[PDB]
């Protein structure tokens, strides 16, 4: 009768604005606060850290603070930084429940020590509002240029600026009486690295002097930290796909658990982020196993669902990908691996047919981005086009995430290309469509479900008009799915996305399974020999876990970010 844990594996999700510091006091003279903290890489990767932080009070804390077992503190931050300056702002709000809706005026921070034995030292002034939990800080180097990421000194760059619901925090209480606290903080990194910070404070009226002594060690030398690859989260090349999964998934789970759940037992999503990165997707998978989670919804890109699939199979963990389409993944005899989507093979053949039958252009160019998906899809299509005598002029590739297509654009122009197929994902396609119509090509473009999203429209504007896509059918127009569509809307979320539906269908799949056996093997056996009613229709699977008789369907794309037959 425990809740049943399902892993949902997104990609390049923002995550929550506020961080939970949990706060416990085991004695009158000690406060311990626990932190989870992911950084993000100028790449959209996640570097995961866990903090323990210890406050020593020279005088015992009044009884009121102790009688109020777990306090919860929500904190956000911002950092602008050069190689020499930093500028930082913190908002902090205390509550006694995990549900989110003279005192100090000025301070200084001397923050010094070492990172992988590279000494650093910074100094500078700041202010805050002890009533509201706001603080700000400027900091200048007294040595030279940080040869590490300044986002590693974040959080560590003044809890005397908090307050509790009905008064002063313990931290403030301690400043006003003069007896004070000290702070040890310790950070574990997923990659073995380690950071120690010790904090002493003097008070001079309402001004604070912070001393902060910093020992970091065994950061990998081409890690995010030693490499300055750390950024705030900026939307990433697959944020659209992760967001559509999470949406379809959170609706589904609500709707299931309302209907009473599996057999009394409710489902609980445990969110993970693999960044569609091979290594990270392998960190995620090892964590999934270790967390006792036996059913996985996700790994969205082929490139990251392969590496992940190995561990899951190796561990007796069920994995339904609602999104990864490269046929490789179900072509290696794995038994615990299912799909709520089709394959590049059928997706490239659908295209070629629509080009040979219903377009018939004169001069074809085939472009891809060189990854499994894109090249994969271009080879189907090329092969379909070759067999129907279509006049394919050149097949070519580009790097993912360059913004400059002046070379491809001048070349489609020089060679009077009226049609182009682009195997790949929306960022590159977006720029193509847009830098094309800028240069005044009348060229007609085509893409797979990877470009069939609202972000394509966001990048391209009017250029997106007339783009041809292959994509799953529009199940958001099917009357059964009306209720679901309304709920997504109630939440201001966009239900047209296909991964919303595939994801929703993948949970329903898991549902049917779970209703006999909590065992990952019988589920895969059951599902393979039975049809499930889902938001996509009935869903028979085959013995390698591919959906039987899945047809993508070909659609006209529009600058509004909808799509018609
Ligand atoms: C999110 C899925 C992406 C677009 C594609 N189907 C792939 O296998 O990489
Ligand atoms: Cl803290």
């Amino acid at each position: 009768m425990e809740d049943i844990k399902v892993a949902v594996v997104g990609a390049m999700s923002a995550g929550a604005d506020w961080r939970i510091s949990k706060e416990a006091c085991p004695n009158g003279k000690t406060l311990i606060s626990t932190l989870k903290w992911s950084y993000t890489t100028g790449d959209g990767k996640r570097y995961r850290s866990t903090a323990r932080t210890t406050f020593t009070f020279a005088k015992p804390m009044a009884a009121n603070y102790l009688k109020n077992q777990p306090m919860y503190v929500f904190r956000r931050t911002e950092l602008k930084h050069s190689k020499t300056e930093m500028d930082f702002k913190e908002w902090q709000k205390a509550f006694t429940d995990v549900v989110g809706m003279s005192l100090p005026a000025t301070h200084e921070l001397h923050i010094f020590g070492s990172i992988n034995g590279v000494g650093f030292d910074m100094v500078g002034q700041g202010s805050g509002n002890p009533n509201v939990g706001y603080e700000e800080l400027n900091l200048k180097s007294t040595k030279g240029e940080l040869q590490f990421s300044p986002w590693i000194l974040v959080p560590h760059i003044f809890h005397q600026y908090l307050p509790y619901p009905d008064g002063m925090s313990p931290f403030q209480a301690a400043m006003v009486d003069g007896s004070g606290y000290q702070v040890h903080r310790t950070v574990r990194f997923e990659d073995g690295a380690s950071l120690t910070v010790n904090y002493r404070y003097t008070y001079e009226g309402s001004h604070i002097k912070g001393e902060a002594q910093v020992k970091g060690t065994g950061f990998p030398a081409d890690g995010p930290v030693m490499t300055n690859s750390l950024t705030a989260f900026h939307i990433g090349p697959v944020t659209q796909y992760g967001d559509q999964e999470f949406t379809g998934a959170e609706q589904a789970v609500a709707d299931i658990n309302a209907r009473g759940g599996i057999k009394g037992n409710k489902l609980q999503i445990v969110k993970y982020d693999d960044a569609c990165d091979p290594k990270q997707a392998v960190a995620v998978a090892n964590r999934v196993v270790n967390d006792g989670i036996k059913y996985v919804i996700g790994h969205l890109c082929s490139s990251s669902a392969q590496p992940a699939s190995d561990i899951y199979e190796d561990a007796g963990i069920l994995m339904i990908t609602p999104a990864a389409t490269a046929p490789e993944l179900t072509a290696r005899g794995y038994q615990l691996i299912l799909r709520t989507t089709g394959l590049d093979s059928d997706q490239g053949l659908t295209a070629a047919k629509y080009i040979l039958e219903k377009v018939k252009p004169q001069r074809i160019a085939i472009v891809h981005d060189k990854q499994q998906y894109g090249e994969g899809l271009a080879r189907a299509v090329q092969g379909g086009l070759k067999k129907g005598n279509a006049n394919v002029v050149f097949f070519d590739g580009i790097t993912a995430g360059e913004k400059d297509f002046s070379t491809l654009v001048a070349r489609l122009k020089k060679e009077n290309i009226d049609f182009v197929y682009y195997g790949g994902y929306h960022p590159e396609m977006g720029q193509i469509l847009r830098q094309a119509r800028a240069a005044g090509l009348k060229t007609q473009f085509m893409g797979p479900e990877g470009v069939a999203n609202v972000s394509l429209s966001n990048i391209a504007g009017e250029s997106a008009e007339g783009l041809l896509v292959t994509k799953p059918k529009n199940y958001d127009q099917v009357p059964a799915n009306k209720h679901i569509v309304d709920a997504v809307k109630a939440k201001k979320q966009d239900p047209s996305g296909a991964f919303v539906w595939t994801t929703y269908a993948a949970l329903q799949s898991l549902q049917a399974g779970l209703n006999q056996s909590d065992d990952p093997a019988e589920i895969a056996k059951y599902l393979k020999a039975n049809s499930v009613d889902t938001v996509m229709g009935p869903l028979t699977w085959d013995e390698k876990g591919d959906l039987k008789g899945f047809e993508f369907g070909v659609f006209d794309w529009h600058a509004n970010g909808t799509a018609t037959d």
